[PDB]
């Protein structure tokens, strides 16, 4: 008699991404590692999504690569903020070479550039307060870390012309990632329109500066930029476009900025805090000095590496407050571990901030010791801390990393004196990076 | 095979309620509407969604029952957050009998007591601000509704002592309704826990305000917290206990606010883009100068009810950028529309906002034109407005929002010379309820003369 009416599509997203946006279920899943163990599962629309605690648990996360793992489909989101074929928008073939281009601008002979760069932009930046005030770190690292970022990374002409602008455009990125973003990165709605356009407007500044650059091999620059442009595929008259070349500016910056910017944040949150600082304080500022007597009061990457008191209070913040929850993958090709068997189409997942509160890896998890990092130096098995991940996908960026907060933590240690204001933030889990809740306030105090 | 580890948790949750919160997909929906006609079907992992487009189509949404028709698992999310045993979290016994306090709460005979207190409040609240400058209308609006339902809903006594304290319990309540809430709700995170521990505390403060109004019983109380006090379910004639009628107050702020404060955001900043207000500001102010000729300076309902064309430059507010896109029934028994079959276990949705940009119904649909409503409000046939739902469960607060927008704009237009500065904001869809996107700024200056 009477018909259905005509359907017009039938979607099944992947469901893993949605972790990043399930508002910081650390307590549920704390709670079933506890009852069932360091391997478990959870079905949601009809999707297997294991969880791998703890170092045994990670080597099959860690140790495997493309062949049996995939990225594919949890970092689909990231296809259209970076444009297509870049990243995870480009096939195997090309995006593993486009990593080597990635790896080539962050290697240790580039930060070397990089250091005198991020030394003055701080300098700079931390100058302009007054002799004394209340501050809210997060906010003011962000901005620090978005101006050394396109300083290092975008060349010279972005950084002193046109920051604001460039900002503003990264800004409309980001606020075109909403938590539908990640099921329907196409969907068409507002936000991705202002996404898409932006993109574009992205684009468009970056031929500009590479036209401008392609008439004049009368210099030859140091920064990301510059290395984008002469990197090549294998053999092929296919050298990068404008659209690739951007992406991958996008993506140093998606990458980037939030990680650093919270994890700087939250290393100054935890040592200036009471209890912390009458401990760990002392610890950290006979280095500095120990460090003035030797290299000098110019930070340089020399000693900077040398650091190593103020490197364990960076590393601290990241084993407590992990700003990226899981990393995830699909399998491809099933695995054993113990008696267990892990089917295709499963999506595993590892979780560094469940991972580094496990008791028998790391004694007393549940507080701040920085200390704890002499005793980790010894321990030779693998995937113990895994904030950065690991393996042949783990952070590229580690290094920049640790010398941004570092620079930004030395030049506070210097120029002030700081205390926290009253209760340390709980974190933050609306956002798909974690960080410390506003408002995140130290009193700073001068010193001549 | 081998050994499949332990599953801990098996879910397939209502995938409907998700459309709340995926950016705004007007789009999407629209262009399925214009290339298959007023009803079709969406599936996500398998769940079928099926969108009723049009006055036609909307007869078996709004013409239909509660056993035809289920509103719990779209409201399901909203459990927690009102309470247990309270609208959603009751059986329909239970249910349709709250929903009966809560229509005696907003009556005709209500409203006349509450119409001077929402005045007044008004008054007191743009009383405050300097000669001339810039507002963010919504951020505004939003504190003075706050206000104005303190005092009408919960009373005397929380208004004028510890609206700070509702106020930021309000705010938790808000907080702990993320996306994941409406497929998880009872998932423990820390939002949830942050949320039932407020929810908690608001019950222990209305303990208190009720157990002491018991106390000194003979005394007249003009508001939301007396009807539920007095209110007695059928046959066994039991008290509303503390925890149920906190409930129904949390579930009246949670109508109230965003929807009256988005709406009457729009309803200025419409109508004085500078075409608009060329165009139909004239007409505004000529109705108002006539009602205080008539009528006097005060602002009663009579005065107010006399607005007609006010109350068509809110209305049609609310036609072009409804803050509510979706409403959502769960399909208990199959019905025939047309052609065509919907079965048991669809789940069925009319968007007030597609529906109203359908030309057929309203000529130049994307045009802002009050005027529309004079010949509009004379049509026989139902269903063709529908911001405000319609049939067994449309909105009983129609018209304490239509009050409590009419007396702000009342105030506004008699007290300041008003402009929009810039581009009229462009809506934003990443809460649940919709507004105009910050910063929506109206430029100020009292009446010199
Ligand atoms: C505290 C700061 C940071 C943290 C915690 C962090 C964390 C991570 C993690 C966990 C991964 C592995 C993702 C996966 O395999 O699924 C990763 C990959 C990566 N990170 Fe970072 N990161 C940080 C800073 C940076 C910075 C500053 C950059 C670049 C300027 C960067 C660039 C990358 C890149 C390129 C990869 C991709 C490796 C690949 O897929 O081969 N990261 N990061
Ligand atoms: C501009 C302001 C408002 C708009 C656009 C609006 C819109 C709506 C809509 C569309 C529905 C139908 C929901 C459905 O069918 O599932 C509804 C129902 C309802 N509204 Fe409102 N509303 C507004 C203001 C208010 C206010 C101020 C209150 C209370 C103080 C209120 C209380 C209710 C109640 C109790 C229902 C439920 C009817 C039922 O389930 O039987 N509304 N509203």
């Amino acid at each position: 008699k009477g018909k259905l009416p005509p359907v017009v599509s039938s979607l099944i997203p992947f469901v893993g991404s949605g972790l990043s946006f399930a508002g910081g279920p650390l307590q549920y899943t704390t709670d079933a590692y506890k009852k069932y163990g360091d391997i478990f599962t959870m079905k949601v629309f009809g999707q297997r999504l294991t969880f791998l605690v703890g170092p045994d648990a990670h080597v099959p996360f860690f140790s495997q690569g493309d062949a049996e793992l995939s990225q594919d489909e949890p970092y689909q989101f990231s296809v259209p903020i970076f444009g297509p074929n870049v990243v995870y928008g480009a096939d195997l073939a090309h995006r593993n070479q486009q990593l080597k281009f990635i790896a080539a601008s962050l290697s240790t002979k580039a930060l070397q550039s990089y250091v005198p760069l991020i030394v003055k932009e701080a300098e700079d930046f931390f100058a302009k307060w007054d002799k004394s005030g209340t501050v809210d770190i997060r906010d003011a690292l962000a901005e620090l870390i978005i101006l050394t970022a396109s300083r290092c990374l975008m060349g010279k002409e972005i950084r002193e012309n046109l920051f604001t602008e460039v900002a503003k455009l990264y800004q409309t990125l980001d606020e075109g990632l909403l938590p539908i973003s990640v099921f329907f990165p196409y969907l068409p709605i507002p936000a991705h329109k202002r996404r898409d356009e932006a993109r574009l407007a992205m684009v468009r500044m970056f031929k500009k500066i590479i036209d401008e650059r392609r008439a004049n091999p009368e210099v030859k620059h140091n920064d990301c930029l510059q290395v984008f442009m002469d990197a090549r595929y294998r053999g092929e008259e296919q050298a990068l476009n404008d659209e690739e070349i951007t992406g991958l500016m996008i993506a140093l910056l998606f990458a980037g900025q939030h990680t650093s910017s919270v994890t700087g944040s939250w290393t100054g949150l935890l040592l200036f805090e009471a209890n912390n600082k009458k401990k760990f304080l002392p610890g950290v500022l006979e280095e500095q000095e120990e460090i003035r007597k030797e290299f000098g009061d110019e930070l340089t990457m020399e000693a900077l590496n040398k650091m190593d008191k103020l490197h364990r209070c960076v590393k601290e913040a990241l084993r407590m407050y992990p700003p990226l929850l899981f990393v995830m993958r699909k399998v491809i090709k099933p695995f054993s571990y113990k008696d267990y068997y892990v089917p295709e189409g499963d999506t595993v997942f590892v979780s560094p901030a469940l991972s580094m509160r496990v008791e028998e890896v790391f004694p007393n998890a549940d507080q701040y010791n920085p200390e704890r990092f002499v005793e980790e130096d010894k321990q030779a098995q693998k995937y113990r801390f895994v904030g950065f991940g690991a393996g042949r996908h783990g952070c590229m960026g580690e290094n920049f990393a640790y010398l941004q907060i570092k620079t930004i933590w030395s030049v506070l240690l210097r120029n002030f004196d700081i205390e926290l204001v009253g209760e340390l933030p709980k974190p933050d889990y609306t956002a798909m990076v974690v960080g410390p809740a506003h408002p995140c306030l130290l009193r700073y105090t001068r010193k001549h």
